[PDB]
């Protein structure tokens, strides 16, 4: 099928230091899958007739100094190019490239080579690997079950080569609690960590089907990042100037709406380019003994 | 100009117990104004060249037991009808009617008579009265200044009769700190109130131009409503079953991002239909001596 190109003028509901851009990306992923896989994702049902949610599982937003999510303001003209890749019947990979409108070569199609091996400073690259799930019991957000809706057309979707498997990426992150190997050269682990008790925010972070909202995981990760930033005695003003050039998230689990989660954060500082840091956040559900999320942010600051 | 009809399938980014639906409504308001007033609202500039924001000022969402914002789930098919009304060059009123797709008479055009005098149980009615503003100083969110972009075409927009003026509605609400007169019969003021210190949430509630995000005022109002609900010894589970059949909001001010706000809430219980309440929330900026928001929610609960 054709990739979907769209002209987008940045709206209030898709930018700022919160989770709105990630929220908008997610809506585009469900639109792109519905179009390319001949399925209404929004109203999807399993063969048995139960609601099946195309759940976010691995999420990457890669930018750079020249274009990062914090670059976007009201009225900016963007080019968005979207398309899906075959991951079988139970999962699907969606990519989005975001360029400034009118920018040289913004009409170019998706290029796996570009996304996984030659990402350009000035374009934003979004990877959404999603897994169809159902609840195992009504009103439980635990122990979700793999699924697929009838008529899900992954067939003919372009193929991903072995090298570019998001499954390798997330499997290492669940084991290491980072997406950037602790043995990666030119970085030094600061000793300062934080651990924040976070009750599920029922006012803010519940979605339309009673799960924790996928974009709320980015909010909870930045809550932990702020906690750690303040512990480094740095200013709220400076927090809002942070440049996030890369962010990876794995959604290991969801959680019941009466849960108390734990947000853990650590940081590694560059020993090679000043102000550049790696922040790792782990979200736990202590009462169930589950790690429900891992995130790593590649940041630049002052 | 033509009113804009659109078929909408409910997405994750526009429903749930949070502020997403209000966020989506606001984006539709800026799209509708851009279309009908021949102006790019998203990138708007005053004649001098400074950014001008079409700021939310009065916001009403009216539903009923048969269709309220909490009715909306992923994949619901809606009909949205949108259009603007002349309020001069510095302000504009936008209306949205939301019906279930296929519902009897969902093709009907906007009807001021219907919105202000004969609202139907089963349709949602949204009123957004917006005022063009600029900052008075860079990086200040206080003392915003009335404005208008060059080429703003309010001319020919359909007219609003004197009876249906939102200015009368908001002027009374800034004076009384409710949209439902304290002398309204069949209600009784409970004695239980709350007052919550709320630092501006820089992780969550900042928009793409560094103001407090308009939808975050609905989040802060429900934070106060939850505080009061818990004081009435009621359950978080019951909070998520609340039905909001009507909500009015006035944005009296914005606030600097280092502000500590105060959220005050009181409730009146019906003495005529059980479980029906009026909740009033006032948001203050004590340090500047300003009331920055008033909201009243007409609720039904168990
Ligand atoms: C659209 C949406 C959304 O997707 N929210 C949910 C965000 N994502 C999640 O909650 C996914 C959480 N992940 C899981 O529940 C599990 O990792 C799951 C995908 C079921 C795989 O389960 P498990 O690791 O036990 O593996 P098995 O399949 O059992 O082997 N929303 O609006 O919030
Ligand atoms: C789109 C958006 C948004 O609109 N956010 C801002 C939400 N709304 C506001 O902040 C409006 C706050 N209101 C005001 O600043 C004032 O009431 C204002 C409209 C300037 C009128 O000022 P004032 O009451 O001092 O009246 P004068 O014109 O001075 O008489 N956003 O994405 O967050």
């Amino acid at each position: 099928r054709p990739e979907i190109k769209q002209a987008v003028t940045v709206r209030p509901g898709m930018c700022g230091p919160g989770s709105l851009f990630v929220g908008q990306l997610g809506d585009w992923t469900w639109e792109t899958v519905s179009a390319q896989c001949d399925t209404d994702v929004f109203a999807a049902r399993d063969a048995s007739g139960n609601p099946t949610y195309l759940a976010f599982y691995y999420f990457r937003v890669r930018g750079g100094r020249e274009l990062h999510p914090g670059s976007l303001t009201f009225g900016d003209r963007l080019t968005v190019t979207s398309g899906c890749y075959d991951q079988g019947t139970e999962s699907v990979l969606t990519l989005h490239r975001i360029d400034r409108a009118g920018s040289d070569d913004a009409q170019r199609p998706l290029d796996l080579h570009e996304f996984y091996e030659r990402p350009r400073d000035g374009s934003l690259y979004v990877e959404n690997f999603n897994r169809w799930v159902t609840r195992s019991a009504p009103g439980s957000n635990e122990d979700l079950v793999k699924s697929s809706p009838p008529g899900f057309r992954n067939d003919g979707l372009p193929q991903l080569p072995a090298a570019y498997s998001p499954r390798a990426v997330y499997r290492e992150a669940r084991t290491a609690h980072t997406f950037r190997a602790l043995d990666e050269p030119g970085f030094r682990l600061l000793p300062d960590t934080v651990e924040v008790e976070h009750p599920v925010d029922i006012v803010r972070d519940v979605n339309g089907v009673g799960l924790l909202y996928f974009a709320s995981y980015f909010s909870m990760v930045d809550k932990a990042a702020l906690a750690l930033w303040r512990r480094l005695g740095r200013s709220d003003r400076a927090f809002l100037r942070r440049v996030v050039v890369d962010q990876q998230m794995c959604y290991l689990g969801n959680a019941d709406l009466d849960s108390v989660l734990t947000l853990g954060a650590r940081v590694r500082v560059s020993t090679e380019t000043p102000g550049e840091e790696l922040v790792d956040v782990v979200i736990s559900d202590r009462d169930s003994g589950r790690v429900i999320a891992v995130s790593t942010l590649h940041t630049q600051h002052d």
